């Protein structure tokens, strides 16, 4: 699969994808305001994600740091994520059908969009300004809205038990974007796709 990953922020920002123990494509690439990034995804994937990464800084050796997603100091991302981050999540083929979701689980950091450019489902979008309406308790210093198992490492928040409910956290998410998991246990927002779909994942769709 083909996924074209567009900056449209005023803003740097540092793309990342990754499956979790191994990078997708080449990992991770810097994107100026306006450029796009083309990345093959071998099909059959499974749990694979693509965040945004603010205020990096890479030596030559592609070795540094970032604000928001850092995947342990590498500009190529083999591992997912330091909250707070944006999560386009997909899994592909299986059984014949692709799923995509945005979630909000891992906090936010830049808003999405995460489209389909082939034809057979609808894409969502998380948009709106939840930097500024956070909570005061779930602000990350170094930017972005952290998530509540972050912070405070409740079993409720976290789910850890299997059993949790949505809680004042959680619905803040869902009230800003309604088309994103909030919590593990969130009603499913995930959209399935034909088997084999290309997709387009924006960085501020609405800048």
């Amino acid at each position: 699969a083909t996924f074209e990953i567009v900056n449209r922020c005023s803003y740097t920002v540092w793309a990342a994808a990754s499956k979790g123990d191994a990078a997708l494509d080449a990992g991770g690439r810097q994107l100026n305001s306006g450029e796009s990034w083309t990345i093959n995804v071998e099909p059959g994937t499974n749990g694979g994600k693509i965040w945004a990464r603010t205020d990096c800084y890479f030596d030559d050796s592609g070795s540094g740091i970032c604000k928001t997603g850092d995947c342990g100091g590498l500009l190529r991302c083999k591992r997912f994520g330091r909250p707070p981050t944006t999560l386009a999540e997909f899994s592909l083929n299986q059984y014949g059908k692709d799923y995509i979701d945005i979630s909000n689980i891992k906090g936010f950091n830049v808003p999405m969009d995460f489209s389909p450019t082939t034809r057979g489902c609808r894409g969502v979008r998380c948009a709106a300004d939840i930097v500024g309406q956070c909570p005061a308790k779930l602000k990350a210093p170094g930017g972005g809205c952290n998530d509540a198992c972050t912070v405070f490492q409740t079993s409720e928040y976290c789910c850890t038990t299997g059993k949790c409910g949505p809680t004042e956290y959680s619905r803040f998410f869902k009230r800003l974007c309604p088309d994103a998991f909030s919590y593990v246990l969130d009603k499913p927002t995930t959209v399935t796709c034909p088997g084999s779909s290309n997709y387009r994942v924006t960085f501020c769709p609405t800048a």
